């Protein structure tokens, strides 16, 4: 139950990713993400891009069918008034990559949480054109508290929740159309 590990996909839930959290300690802006994978396929990390943060953690490299990945991430360490914003990318044995935003700003009176999920056709890694894409022009969802679904084509689904507040969990179950 550690970032970089992965988990049976049925354990995944908002305890773990307050668990996650919580072992980053104290710091102003963090992220605690798990993806529930139940797509029929397996997954092999590609990379994460930050746009601003950081994560000491390994994406994990090899999810299976059924099992949930954890990861993490911080703001830059310091005195940077930034938050943690990046994409995951990770290739399914389709051909197809499995795109994640998660954007985590860091002031509240101005900004708010966003994520987001595609599947890209072919193997694409995570970069800033990736990152535009998902938050200016793929219809991002906020971190509000509440669940969104939608479509991925390709015969699968994403369904996740991520919550309002500088340390944030995002939690995302990719499964069958
Ligand atoms: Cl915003
Ligand atoms: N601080």
């Amino acid at each position: 139950d550690v970032a970089g590990a992965v988990i049976d996909g049925a354990g995944l839930g908002f305890d773990v990713l307050k668990t996650v959290l919580e072992a980053l300690g104290n710091v102003k802006r963090k992220i605690a993400v798990g993806i529930d994978n139940e797509s029929g396929k397996t997954w092999t990390a590609m990379n994460t891009y930050f746009r601003s943060g950081t994560s000491d953690i390994v994406l994990p490299h090899k999810v299976a069918h059924g099992k949930a990945l954890l990861y993490n991430g911080q703001k830059n360490r310091g005195p940077v008034a930034t938050g943690v914003v990046g994409v995951i990318a990770y290739s399914m044995s389709d051909g197809n990559t499995l795109a994640v935003l998660f954007s985590v700003p860091y002031d509240y009176n101005w900004y708010s949480n966003w994520w987001n999920v595609r599947v890209y056709k072919g193997q694409k890694r995570a970069d800033q054109r990736m990152y535009e894409e998902l938050y200016y022009h793929r219809s991002p969802f906020r971190g509000d508290n509440g669940w969104h679904s939608r479509g991925l084509g390709y015969g699968l689904k994403s369904r996740g929740f991520m919550n309002s507040s500088g340390h944030a969990i995002l939690e995302i179950h990719v499964t069958k159309a």
